[PDB]
Protein backbone atom coordinates (compact mmCIF):
# COMPACT_ATOMS: atom_id res chain seq x y z
CA UNK A 1 0.00 0.00 0.00
CA UNK A 2 2.37 2.54 1.15
CA UNK A 3 3.73 5.12 -1.38
CA UNK A 4 7.04 7.10 -1.74
CA UNK A 5 4.79 10.31 -0.96
CA UNK A 6 3.13 9.04 1.48
CA UNK A 7 6.49 7.56 3.60
CA UNK A 8 8.26 10.94 2.65
CA UNK A 9 5.25 13.00 3.77
CA UNK A 10 5.22 10.68 7.21
CA UNK A 11 9.29 11.32 7.47
CA UNK A 12 8.55 15.37 6.72
CA UNK A 13 5.09 15.23 9.68
CA UNK A 14 7.76 13.81 11.97
CA UNK A 15 10.40 16.30 11.68
CA UNK A 16 7.86 19.27 11.72
CA UNK A 17 6.25 18.05 15.06
CA UNK A 18 9.46 17.38 16.57
CA UNK A 19 10.93 20.96 16.04
CA UNK A 20 7.87 22.17 17.46
CA UNK A 21 7.98 20.23 20.74
CA UNK A 22 11.85 21.35 20.97
CA UNK A 23 11.44 25.42 20.27
CA UNK A 24 8.21 25.62 22.53
CA UNK A 25 7.48 22.73 25.28
CA UNK A 26 8.19 22.57 28.70
CA UNK A 27 9.89 19.30 28.70
CA UNK A 28 11.92 20.07 25.62
CA UNK A 29 15.19 18.60 25.64
CA UNK A 30 16.80 22.55 24.04
CA UNK A 31 17.64 24.73 27.43
CA UNK A 32 15.29 27.19 27.67
CA UNK A 33 17.89 29.86 27.88
CA UNK A 34 18.56 27.84 23.77
CA UNK A 35 14.89 27.91 23.00
CA UNK A 36 14.39 31.27 21.45
CA UNK A 37 16.89 30.88 18.78
CA UNK A 38 15.87 27.36 17.91
CA UNK A 39 15.44 27.32 14.37
CA UNK A 40 14.68 23.52 13.57
CA UNK A 41 16.39 20.32 13.48
CA UNK A 42 18.89 19.76 10.77
CA UNK A 43 18.96 16.88 8.61
CA UNK A 44 20.20 14.78 5.49
CA UNK A 45 17.46 15.23 2.93
CA UNK A 46 15.38 11.85 2.19
CA UNK A 47 16.96 9.09 0.25
CA UNK A 48 15.31 5.49 -0.05
CA UNK A 49 19.02 3.73 -0.06
CA UNK A 50 19.44 4.07 3.24
CA UNK A 51 15.62 2.89 3.93
CA UNK A 52 16.96 -0.89 3.87
CA UNK A 53 15.36 -3.96 4.89
CA UNK A 54 16.89 -6.13 7.70
CA UNK A 55 17.30 -9.50 8.52
CA UNK A 56 16.17 -10.02 12.11
CA UNK A 57 18.60 -12.78 14.03
CA UNK A 58 17.08 -12.65 17.68
CA UNK A 59 19.18 -13.57 20.56
CA UNK A 60 18.97 -17.29 21.20
CA UNK A 61 19.31 -16.53 24.77
CA UNK A 62 19.03 -12.99 25.77
CA UNK A 63 21.13 -11.11 28.13
CA UNK A 64 21.39 -8.80 30.22
CA UNK A 65 24.46 -6.01 29.10
CA UNK A 66 25.30 -2.72 30.05
CA UNK A 67 26.17 0.62 27.78
CA UNK A 68 28.35 3.40 29.40
CA UNK A 69 26.19 6.44 29.57
CA UNK A 70 27.76 9.97 28.72
CA UNK A 71 27.65 11.58 32.32
CA UNK A 72 26.56 8.36 34.57
CA UNK A 73 26.41 4.77 35.29
CA UNK A 74 26.12 2.42 33.00
CA UNK A 75 22.60 1.82 31.63
CA UNK A 76 21.12 -1.54 31.68
CA UNK A 77 19.71 -3.19 28.39
CA UNK A 78 18.92 -6.80 26.93
CA UNK A 79 20.47 -7.87 23.89
CA UNK A 80 17.67 -8.48 21.59
CA UNK A 81 19.23 -9.56 18.32
CA UNK A 82 21.04 -9.04 15.26
CA UNK A 83 19.89 -6.82 12.48
CA UNK A 84 21.88 -7.74 9.39
CA UNK A 85 21.82 -5.44 6.01
CA UNK A 86 23.28 -4.03 3.29
CA UNK A 87 24.63 -0.65 2.36
CA UNK A 88 25.23 -0.57 -0.88
CA UNK A 89 27.65 -2.50 -1.91
CA UNK A 90 28.53 -3.71 1.52
CA UNK A 91 26.91 -5.97 4.15
CA UNK A 92 26.10 -4.95 8.02
CA UNK A 93 25.57 -6.35 11.27
CA UNK A 94 24.14 -4.23 14.47
CA UNK A 95 23.00 -5.32 17.78
CA UNK A 96 19.19 -4.20 18.93
CA UNK A 97 18.92 -3.68 22.16
CA UNK A 98 15.71 -4.75 24.36
CA UNK A 99 14.49 -1.61 26.74
CA UNK A 100 11.81 -2.05 29.69
CA UNK A 101 8.95 -1.25 29.03
CA UNK A 102 9.26 -0.07 25.64
CA UNK A 103 8.33 -2.24 22.77
CA UNK A 104 10.64 -1.11 20.03
CA UNK A 105 14.22 -2.37 19.95
CA UNK A 106 16.92 0.44 20.64
CA UNK A 107 19.46 0.16 17.92
CA UNK A 108 22.53 3.24 18.98
CA UNK A 109 25.08 3.33 16.30
CA UNK A 110 28.13 5.38 15.00
CA UNK A 111 29.19 5.70 11.12
CA UNK A 112 31.72 7.64 8.82
CA UNK A 113 29.73 10.29 9.93
CA UNK A 114 30.12 10.47 12.61
CA UNK A 115 34.11 10.07 11.98
CA UNK A 116 34.28 13.56 9.76
CA UNK A 117 31.79 15.33 12.33
CA UNK A 118 28.67 15.25 10.25
CA UNK A 119 26.54 14.15 12.66
CA UNK A 120 26.82 13.68 16.14
CA UNK A 121 30.02 12.83 18.02
CA UNK A 122 28.88 10.00 19.94
CA UNK A 123 26.32 8.58 17.35
CA UNK A 124 23.13 8.24 16.66
CA UNK A 125 19.74 6.37 17.81
CA UNK A 126 17.71 4.26 15.67
CA UNK A 127 14.41 2.80 16.79
CA UNK A 128 13.27 -0.36 15.24
CA UNK A 129 9.59 -2.13 15.35
CA UNK A 130 10.51 -5.87 16.09
CA UNK A 131 6.76 -7.08 15.53
CA UNK A 132 6.63 -9.81 15.41
CA UNK A 133 11.88 -13.42 13.51
CA UNK A 134 12.28 -12.69 9.84
CA UNK A 135 12.91 -8.99 7.97
CA UNK A 136 12.98 -5.68 10.02
CA UNK A 137 12.60 -2.44 8.15
CA UNK A 138 15.52 -0.53 8.72
CA UNK A 139 15.03 3.13 7.55
CA UNK A 140 18.06 5.41 8.53
CA UNK A 141 16.70 8.55 7.34
CA UNK A 142 15.06 8.30 11.19
CA UNK A 143 18.36 8.06 13.07
CA UNK A 144 17.80 11.02 16.03
CA UNK A 145 20.24 12.43 18.07
CA UNK A 146 20.83 11.48 21.71
CA UNK A 147 19.76 14.69 24.04
CA UNK A 148 22.33 15.54 25.16
CA UNK A 149 23.55 16.27 22.21
CA UNK A 150 21.29 19.61 22.68
CA UNK A 151 23.49 21.27 25.48
CA UNK A 152 21.46 19.96 28.16
CA UNK A 153 23.05 17.87 31.00
CA UNK A 154 21.74 14.47 29.92
CA UNK A 155 23.02 11.24 30.75
CA UNK A 156 22.44 8.95 27.17
CA UNK A 157 23.37 5.80 26.71
CA UNK A 158 26.37 5.16 24.61
CA UNK A 159 26.36 3.03 21.09
CA UNK A 160 29.05 -0.32 21.79
CA UNK A 161 32.21 -0.17 19.56
CA UNK A 162 30.77 -2.82 18.01
CA UNK A 163 27.93 -1.15 16.27
CA UNK A 164 29.79 1.07 14.18
CA UNK A 165 28.62 0.82 10.41
CA UNK A 166 32.02 1.69 8.49
CA UNK A 167 30.22 3.82 5.50
CA UNK A 168 28.75 7.11 5.60
CA UNK A 169 25.14 6.85 6.94
CA UNK A 170 23.80 10.25 4.95
CA UNK A 171 20.02 10.01 5.73
CA UNK A 172 18.28 11.45 9.23
CA UNK A 173 19.74 13.76 11.59
CA UNK A 174 22.84 15.96 11.44
CA UNK A 175 24.46 18.71 13.28
CA UNK A 176 25.30 21.82 11.12
CA UNK B 1 66.67 35.06 41.22
CA UNK B 2 64.53 35.36 38.15
CA UNK B 3 67.41 33.06 36.63
CA UNK B 4 66.80 29.99 39.34
CA UNK B 5 63.14 30.04 38.57
CA UNK B 6 63.11 30.61 35.09
CA UNK B 7 65.65 27.56 34.83
CA UNK B 8 63.53 25.50 37.27
CA UNK B 9 60.34 25.97 34.86
CA UNK B 10 62.58 25.16 31.25
CA UNK B 11 63.64 22.41 33.35
CA UNK B 12 60.28 21.24 34.55
CA UNK B 13 59.45 21.90 30.71
CA UNK B 14 62.15 19.63 29.02
CA UNK B 15 61.92 16.78 31.40
CA UNK B 16 57.85 16.40 30.84
CA UNK B 17 58.83 16.59 26.81
CA UNK B 18 60.91 14.01 27.85
CA UNK B 19 58.21 11.69 29.28
CA UNK B 20 55.24 12.50 26.72
CA UNK B 21 57.83 12.00 24.04
CA UNK B 22 58.90 8.32 25.31
CA UNK B 23 57.26 6.90 28.18
CA UNK B 24 54.77 3.90 28.17
CA UNK B 25 52.37 5.90 30.63
CA UNK B 26 52.59 8.90 28.77
CA UNK B 27 49.01 10.80 28.04
CA UNK B 28 50.55 11.26 24.32
CA UNK B 29 48.47 8.39 22.18
CA UNK B 30 50.75 5.70 21.03
CA UNK B 31 49.78 6.53 17.47
CA UNK B 32 51.00 9.78 17.93
CA UNK B 33 54.27 9.52 19.94
CA UNK B 34 56.93 9.36 17.38
CA UNK B 35 55.59 12.40 15.84
CA UNK B 36 55.09 14.25 18.69
CA UNK B 37 57.24 17.43 18.89
CA UNK B 38 56.83 18.78 22.50
CA UNK B 39 54.07 20.35 23.97
CA UNK B 40 53.57 24.25 22.96
CA UNK B 41 54.31 27.30 25.50
CA UNK B 42 53.81 30.51 25.93
CA UNK B 43 57.48 32.59 27.17
CA UNK B 44 57.94 32.72 30.73
CA UNK B 45 56.99 36.19 31.82
CA UNK B 46 57.28 37.02 35.47
CA UNK B 47 53.73 39.40 35.67
CA UNK B 48 52.05 35.97 35.19
CA UNK B 49 53.71 35.06 38.66
CA UNK B 50 51.42 36.82 41.20
CA UNK B 51 51.18 36.57 44.79
CA UNK B 52 47.48 35.74 45.91
CA UNK B 53 45.76 35.95 49.01
CA UNK B 54 44.66 32.68 50.62
CA UNK B 55 41.31 32.73 51.54
CA UNK B 56 40.40 29.45 53.53
CA UNK B 57 36.50 28.46 52.47
CA UNK B 58 35.00 28.34 56.58
CA UNK B 59 33.34 25.32 56.27
CA UNK B 60 34.92 23.27 53.22
CA UNK B 61 32.21 21.80 51.52
CA UNK B 62 31.65 18.45 48.96
CA UNK B 63 31.50 19.82 45.56
CA UNK B 64 31.24 18.42 41.85
CA UNK B 65 32.88 19.16 38.59
CA UNK B 66 31.37 18.54 35.32
CA UNK B 67 33.63 16.22 33.85
CA UNK B 68 34.98 15.53 29.67
CA UNK B 69 33.38 11.71 30.29
CA UNK B 70 31.81 10.06 32.75
CA UNK B 71 30.06 10.98 35.77
CA UNK B 72 31.18 14.72 37.73
CA UNK B 73 34.28 14.45 40.16
CA UNK B 74 34.13 15.17 43.57
CA UNK B 75 36.46 17.94 45.28
CA UNK B 76 36.01 19.64 48.41
CA UNK B 77 36.15 23.72 48.16
CA UNK B 78 38.70 24.47 50.15
CA UNK B 79 39.75 28.32 49.24
CA UNK B 80 39.52 31.13 47.58
CA UNK B 81 42.73 32.58 45.90
CA UNK B 82 42.14 36.16 45.20
CA UNK B 83 44.87 38.63 43.30
CA UNK B 84 45.46 41.17 40.70
CA UNK B 85 46.07 40.51 36.74
CA UNK B 86 47.40 43.58 36.12
CA UNK B 87 45.71 46.08 37.05
CA UNK B 88 42.75 44.39 37.94
CA UNK B 89 41.44 42.04 40.77
CA UNK B 90 39.74 38.18 40.16
CA UNK B 91 39.36 35.61 42.20
CA UNK B 92 39.55 31.93 41.94
CA UNK B 93 38.55 28.58 43.58
CA UNK B 94 40.92 26.25 44.87
CA UNK B 95 39.74 22.84 45.49
CA UNK B 96 41.52 19.83 48.19
CA UNK B 97 41.67 16.17 45.96
CA UNK B 98 41.64 13.34 47.82
CA UNK B 99 45.34 11.97 49.01
CA UNK B 100 46.67 14.87 47.04
CA UNK B 101 48.72 17.76 49.26
CA UNK B 102 48.19 20.96 46.67
CA UNK B 103 45.24 22.64 45.60
CA UNK B 104 43.45 21.45 42.14
CA UNK B 105 42.41 25.02 40.34
CA UNK B 106 40.76 24.83 37.27
CA UNK B 107 40.35 27.33 35.52
CA UNK B 108 39.94 29.45 31.90
CA UNK B 109 40.56 32.63 30.51
CA UNK B 110 40.38 35.02 27.58
CA UNK B 111 43.02 32.76 26.02
CA UNK B 112 40.63 29.97 26.09
CA UNK B 113 37.88 31.99 24.32
CA UNK B 114 40.13 33.18 21.52
CA UNK B 115 41.27 29.99 20.81
CA UNK B 116 44.90 30.29 22.24
CA UNK B 117 45.08 28.03 24.74
CA UNK B 118 42.71 24.82 25.31
CA UNK B 119 39.37 24.79 24.94
CA UNK B 120 38.51 23.56 28.25
CA UNK B 121 40.61 25.30 29.90
CA UNK B 122 43.93 24.84 31.84
CA UNK B 123 44.85 23.49 35.43
CA UNK B 124 46.81 25.04 38.43
CA UNK B 125 48.72 23.83 41.50
CA UNK B 126 48.68 25.72 44.36
CA UNK B 127 50.69 24.66 47.37
CA UNK B 128 48.57 25.52 50.19
CA UNK B 129 51.03 25.11 53.30
CA UNK B 130 50.72 26.38 55.23
CA UNK B 131 48.57 29.87 54.61
CA UNK B 132 46.44 31.31 56.61
CA UNK B 133 43.63 34.14 55.60
CA UNK B 134 45.19 36.49 54.66
CA UNK B 135 48.43 34.89 54.14
CA UNK B 136 49.67 34.90 50.27
CA UNK B 137 50.27 31.95 48.29
CA UNK B 138 52.28 31.63 44.84
CA UNK B 139 50.25 31.98 41.89
CA UNK B 140 52.30 31.29 38.76
CA UNK B 141 49.99 31.10 35.36
CA UNK B 142 53.47 30.03 33.89
CA UNK B 143 52.80 26.54 35.56
CA UNK B 144 49.22 26.54 34.09
CA UNK B 145 49.02 23.35 32.14
CA UNK B 146 46.80 21.13 30.21
CA UNK B 147 44.39 18.43 31.50
CA UNK B 148 44.77 15.02 29.53
CA UNK B 149 42.04 14.76 26.86
CA UNK B 150 44.12 17.84 25.37
CA UNK B 151 46.13 15.34 24.18
CA UNK B 152 43.59 13.35 22.04
CA UNK B 153 43.24 10.48 24.65
CA UNK B 154 39.74 9.01 25.94
CA UNK B 155 40.54 10.33 29.44
CA UNK B 156 37.79 11.59 31.91
CA UNK B 157 39.05 15.26 33.42
CA UNK B 158 37.08 17.61 35.38
CA UNK B 159 36.20 20.86 33.63
CA UNK B 160 36.76 24.58 35.35
CA UNK B 161 33.38 25.87 37.00
CA UNK B 162 31.92 28.92 35.20
CA UNK B 163 33.11 30.99 38.15
CA UNK B 164 36.54 30.53 37.09
CA UNK B 165 36.85 32.41 34.08
CA UNK B 166 39.89 34.84 34.54
CA UNK B 167 38.73 37.92 32.57
CA UNK B 168 42.08 38.24 30.98
CA UNK B 169 44.52 36.80 28.70
CA UNK B 170 46.90 34.68 30.70
CA UNK B 171 49.59 34.37 27.76
CA UNK B 172 51.61 32.26 30.08
CA UNK B 173 51.84 28.12 30.81
CA UNK B 174 50.93 25.84 28.05
CA UNK B 175 49.65 27.22 24.96
CA UNK B 176 48.02 24.89 22.42
CA UNK B 177 48.18 25.53 17.78
CA UNK B 178 44.40 25.74 16.97
CA UNK B 179 45.38 24.75 13.27
CA UNK B 180 46.44 21.45 14.42
C1 LIG C 1 18.64 10.38 24.52
C2 LIG C 1 18.31 9.68 25.82
HG1 LIG C 1 19.22 10.67 27.34
C1 LIG D 1 44.10 15.79 33.51
C2 LIG D 1 43.24 14.84 34.34
HG1 LIG D 1 42.34 13.49 33.12
NA1 LIG E 1 17.27 11.02 22.18
NA1 LIG F 1 46.59 17.12 33.35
Amino acid sequence: TDTDDAWRARIAAHRADKDEFLATHDQSPIPPADRGAFDGLRYFDIDASFRVAARYQPARDPEAVELETTRGPPAEYTRAAVLGFDLGDSHHTLTAFRVEGESSLFVPFTDETTDDGRTYEHGRYLDVDPAGGDEVALDFNLAYNPFCAYGGSFSCALPPADNHVPAAITAGERVD
